């Protein structure tokens, strides 16, 4: 039982939608798309503030680092590369990975930057120090595809991995505090954090239809979600609602209640196949946004 309050701020049409970030203090939301381009919306004026043509691969990953004035995006060509989006400056340019880059997530407070790859491997790069390799995480066997800082120890990670593992890792450590063997047998596609203290909880998402949540304490599995009909390409607690949001290549997005983990709400916004998501890190108008095969859009709830 809930009582949801969605309305649609704003959706247009582009190519493949893979990456997806809010901007913390404009009302902006960054998309990368699988053509090589990467554009920045203002969702309440419904202009374009800016866009690169970046490169002709795709860019699966992207977000912004605000304190900087900066966004960063990784592509299928290798590269790691960073734009002052006030005036599109490339601020750097270089090969992160001999294979693609899946996934990029920012420390909160440190200068620090994680990059997961295809070559099966996270890596850390510290911008105050040239942008320096400062270490590479082995251990995984397949395509690392979602990395994530722990929001309440962010001296911690976790990587998500079609060998069908998460790892939780320290930074200055080479090997995993733990592995969880999700039992998600065709891979982890996406691993987020619940935000808010009061539980240690964090979510996986697989091709294999289903959505799991775990107890990294305990290392328990405290639930599954099924409903799904295709490919699940993410799912995230949202920051200050009591739900999950997840998308599929079923073409939806559900919203399941996040203490019974039934299902509330299904969605289909009309743009195919689904690929990620973003929720305001503020809670700012609840607002959440999630890239498609048509495009993208922005959703503001409760």
């Amino acid at each position: 039982s809930m009582k949801l309050d969605i309305k649609k701020t704003f959706s247009n049409r582009s190519d493949r939608v893979k990456g997806i970030d809010f901007h913390p203090t404009e009302p902006w939301v960054l998309t990368t798309l699988a053509s090589g381009r990467v554009e920045i919306w203002n969702y309440e004026t419904q202009v374009e503030v800016r866009s690169i043509q970046v490169t002709e691969t795709p860019v699966r990953a992207g977000k912004f680092i605000a304190r900087k004035n900066w966004i960063i995006v990784g592509s299928d060509d290798f590269r790691i590369r960073v734009f002052n989006y006030n005036t599109g400056e490339k601020v750097v340019d270089f090969e992160a990975h001999p294979d693609y880059i899946r996934s990029i997530a920012v420390h909160p407070t440190k200068p620090y930057v994680l990059s997961g790859s295809d070559d099966l491997t996270v890596k850390l790069w510290n911008w105050e120090n040239n942008w320096a390799l400062e270490q590479t995480f082995e251990g995984h066997e397949h395509f690392v595809m979602c990395v994530a800082f722990n929001p309440k120890d962010p001296s911690t990670f976790a990587s998500g991995c079609l060998d069908r593992t998460v790892k939780v890792w320290s930074l200055g450590q080479s090997t995993p505090n733990f592995t969880l063997t999700t039992g998600q047998e065709r891979g982890v596609n996406y691993v987020d954090y619940y935000p808010l203290p009061d539980k240690p909880y964090m979510i996986t998402a697989s091709d294999d239809l289903t959505i799991k949540i775990w107890d990294y304490q305990t290392k328990s599995c405290v639930a599954t979600l099924e409903g799904h009909m295709s490919n699940v390409s993410f799912a995230v607690f949202h920051p200050t609602l009591p739900i999950i949001i997840s998308g599929s290549e079923d073409g939806t997005l559900k919203i399941w209640n996040s203490s019974t983990y039934k299902v509330e709400k299904t969605l289909n916004v009309g743009l195919e196949r689904s690929w990620c998501i973003a929720t305001h890190p503020t809670g700012r108008k609840n607002y959440i946004a999630s890239g498609f095969d048509n495009g993208f859009t922005v959703l503001s709830l409760g």
